[PDB]
């Protein structure tokens, strides 16, 4: 059934609660990304409100095929009513047109459900700063000490670098990027633009990035491969035997290949610093592991809360486990001592 965590008290509303059939009593589904395990259920079959950012919308148009009078996007930072509730959209820091979904209840209750983030210091200054929030719906993927990783930039300017010498010192190899849902574009589009390069591409992923509203994206993608030397390919085909094969398929125009696998968090992070990183390689392949996280770190989860200052945290991942969620009340607990709350 609609687990408790999926609900919003004192609405009609659910949040990502798609693969449940109608959920008894909901009058308005809201959606607060594009991928799988979110959206899981829905289709041009569906028949209630949903509420949605503009990218997520063009999305569910598009790829998902619903009806057009079923979707309805709101901007971004800005007070909204829906079935006489007040909502506001912020931006959630995961993939392309991910939200943050903050609810203000008649009882005067303010709720904020950070769908899928990374916690950033710039939200901060959003406005979430203007008022108190009492309950925070909160993406606990890696509320663990353990999970350290690099920032984002750190991770890219990673990339550029070893693409750029690898194909400078042999302009006949040929770069792979593995992809398998929208986010994580920055990996490939910081690459192809350091290599002069399109980005090339299935149809059916290019039709996927068209409904993104990057600038100027007809400068940066194609679906004509043999004009690239930056391809996309699914991230299962990431390994020896799929990019072997690729590489058949390129006619002699290569003879080297150097693919990225951006990963969430992997073990080597422990004791690893991103500058020591190495590849696996079998012969003229070599397959670079980049922990390039759309999640918190623990730090920046446990920042992002010490600021926040909630009455009641609400885990929406790693909830399965009694062991899982033993930990994260007691990180919790740690966090208001520590802060004072
Ligand atoms: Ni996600």
């Amino acid at each position: 059934t609609c687990p408790f965590y999926k609900k919003i008290p004192g609405t009609g509303f659910t949040v990502d609660a798609f693969q449940y059939g109608v959920v008894e009593g909901c009058t308005a589904y809201f959606l607060t990304h594009f991928h799988s395990d979110h959206y899981a259920g829905l289709s041009k079959h569906f028949t209630f409100p949903v509420y949605c950012s503009e990218i997520t919308g063009n999305l569910l148009k598009n790829k998902l095929h619903v009806q057009e009078q079923y979707i309805h996007p709101l901007p971004l930072d800005t007070e909204c009513i829906v079935n006489g509730v007040k909502v506001v959209l912020l931006d959630a820091n995961h993939c392309p047109g991910a939200v943050m979904i903050l609810f203000y209840l008649p009882n005067g209750t303010v709720i904020l459900h950070t769908g899928d983030f990374r916690a950033d210091p710039s939200m901060e200054r959003s406005l979430l700063a203007d008022q108190k929030v009492h309950m925070l719906y909160l993406d606990t993927t890696y509320c663990s000490p353990e999970y350290t990783f690099p920032s984002q930039q750190e991770v890219i300017r990673f990339a550029i670098n070893t693409a750029f010498e690898a194909v400078t010192l042999n302009p006949h190899a040929l770069v792979v990027c593995g992809t398998y849902s929208i986010g994580k574009e920055k990996v490939f589009l910081a690459i192809a633009d350091v290599l002069g390069s399109k980005v090339g591409m299935s149809q059916e992923k290019y039709k996927t990035l068209q409904c993104l509203n990057i600038p100027e994206i007809n400068s940066l993608i194609t679906t004509d491969m043999c004009s690239s030397l930056v391809h996309l390919l699914p991230m299962m085909q990431i390994n020896f035997k799929g990019l072997q094969s690729h590489l058949k398929k390129c006619g002699g125009k290569y003879n080297q290949i150097l693919a990225f696998r951006p990963t969430g968090w992997t073990h080597s992070n422990k004791f690893t610093r991103i500058a020591d990183v190495i590849p696996q390689t079998k012969g003229n392949i070599s397959i670079y592991g980049i922990p390039y996280s759309e999640h918190s770190s623990y730090l920046e989860m446990k920042r992002f809360v010490q600021w926040l200052k909630p009455q009641k945290i609400i885990p929406t991942v790693n909830v399965g486990t009694w062991k899982s969620r033993s930990t994260m009340e007691k990180y919790f607990r740690e966090w208001k001592l520590e802060a004072g709350y």
